[PDB]
């Protein structure tokens, strides 16, 4: 029993954070076999961020001009290039350390566990989501540049973010590990806002599902709905559409507590239109979005209470 | 910017995580140096009767794919001590310590011997732990890490009717009024850790959350006979100390922060959040709120 907002064990990442310096910049880098990834702004200046021309200042680097440190160890670099918005720095030595991994590319909605480090020491970790307006909530300061986000299924890591910059508001944006970023940011000092931020419906559903596993049926209503008609109401509440991809994945879970996915999208219309009335879902009075359906079943016992 | 629960990074604890089997029973067990820490019950009561009856070949220990040959066991409290053969040579720099209610540590749920999550929790009032467990999880434990020291503070037993969790210090000596056996036992009346909801609150004003700041101040006296009225721990002297660095930071005295909180008690939040929260957080310390808004590595 319990429902906890759950982080990957980070040891396997942990064995790769190196810290970069050039010039007068330092952040981290991520050291898988003989290369060294790291957001290319690494190369700038503050005056360079307004109108940075990244290829221009990346042929007047040497590759002595990059320091790596893993540990107390200094790395040697052998070799540098770019891919996008990352900076690959080939390295002497391969990481001993280095896991079972994969480069992936998630969808907004998709959650995973992010490793915050400052000069290549991590300081904490975790779990978090990519946003429907592609930004995560995360808790970073200066010096967080190239933190990791990841997942862990079964014995690989699977990397899908890079920490490259804090938007106005708050929130944070970064890459893919190719470098391509996530939403319609630029790594330049720019007026580039987020968007208009939703709920992410199929992971609400997915956490009441969770609530009903753990024993609290409150909510539940003998209401069914088409799933027009759901979407109608939840654009109301600046709630994402669930499309019927979202009510397939939510199958299992559907067969497991025995409540329709659109009986279900009946308590959250119910949820939206009244409040919880002084009451709490799995100890939370806001309707929770950071649990995917995988991560339910995951963390879930199989069977109901 | 961003206000999250955040848990230490596990990778110096996953190194120690075993499987420990004796007869049907399979649950986790802490591997540092030639000693295995896990729960008594996996023998399971008179204890020191079931343990005599133990040879060492009947305690099955896997550390990853290599079994480890146990040539020792003793009991010290609720914890069982089982000698083994082979040094663990990723043991870290450790130390066992007792955490008091209101202090938070990191949970690394295993399973079989194998790490499957992470959280932060915090040592409640009534001594339980409101974690994340299943059955198989016996044997996780709890920690906190100063500079390159893992603090090991809590060893996970059991659960109780409530869904809430109950466990021991690394020397076996349970946290609240618990037994290690299948009794009645039911977690006592819970109440808020106050010095952990003022934190919470500084940290919102450093992350320029203002809204619930008042012109007013308070007595000590005056807050703890409002605080008691709805079940928040009652606020001391020495609280007030350990919050000073938050007070000087933000400029806000901790009385005055407290006739806020007296606000947020009386009369709700009337629509709004703080931190993203629609109730008063207090599981983060004045410590934790200092460290994520400055930036501590390992
Ligand atoms: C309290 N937080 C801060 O003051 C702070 C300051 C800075 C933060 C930060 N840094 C940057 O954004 C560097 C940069 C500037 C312009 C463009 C690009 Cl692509 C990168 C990252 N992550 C978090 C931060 C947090
Ligand atoms: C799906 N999970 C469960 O049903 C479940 C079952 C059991 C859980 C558990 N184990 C126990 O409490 C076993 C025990 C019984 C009597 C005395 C003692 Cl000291 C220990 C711990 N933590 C979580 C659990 C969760
Ligand atoms: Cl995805």
């Amino acid at each position: 029993s319990g429902f906890r907002k759950m982080a990957f064990p980070s040891g396997k990442v942990e064995g790769c954070m190196v810290q970069v310096t050039c010039g007068t910049t330092t952040l981290n880098g991520l050291w898988l076999d003989d290369v060294v990834y790291c957001p290319r702004h690494v190369i700038c200046t503050s005056e360079d961020m307004l109108n940075p021309n990244y290829e221009d200042l990346l042929i007047r680097k040497s590759n002595h001009n990059f320091l790596v440190q893993a540990g107390n160890v200094q790395l040697r670099v052998i070799g540098h290039s770019m891919q996008n918005c990352v900076l690959k720095l080939k390295v002497d030595t391969a990481n001993p350390k280095t896991p079972k991994y994969k480069f992936v590319r998630i969808q907004p909605g998709q959650t995973f566990s992010v490793l915050a480090c400052y000069n290549g020491s991590p300081s904490g970790v975790y779990q978090c989501a990519m946003r429907p307006n592609f930004t995560i909530k995360g808790s970073f300061l200066n010096g967080s540049c190239g933190s990791v986000g990841f997942n862990i299924d079964y014995d690989c890591v699977s990397f899908c973010y890079m920490h490259h910059m804090e938007l106005p508001t708050g929130v944070h944006a970064g890459t893919d590990l190719e470098g391509n970023f996530y939403g319609p940011f630029v790594d330049r000092q720019t007026a580039q806002a987020a968007g208009t931020d939703t709920t992410i419906t199929v992971n609400v559903l997915a956490w009441l599902y969770a609530a009903v596993i753990n024993g609290d049926r409150w909510f539940l209503n003998r209401f069914t709905t088409t799933l027009n008609d759901f979407n109608l109401v939840a654009m109301k509440y600046n709630y994402e559409p669930l499309t019927q991809d979202h009510v397939d994945i939510l199958g299992p879970l559907s067969a497991q507590t025995g409540i329709a996915v659109l009986d279900m999208c009946a308590s959250l219309k119910e949820l939206l239109q009244n409040g919880m009335n002084g009451r709490t879902i799995l100890g939370s009075a806001l309707l929770e979005d950071e649990f995917t359906p995988f991560d339910v079943v995951r963390q879930c016992s199989g069977v109901t209470f």
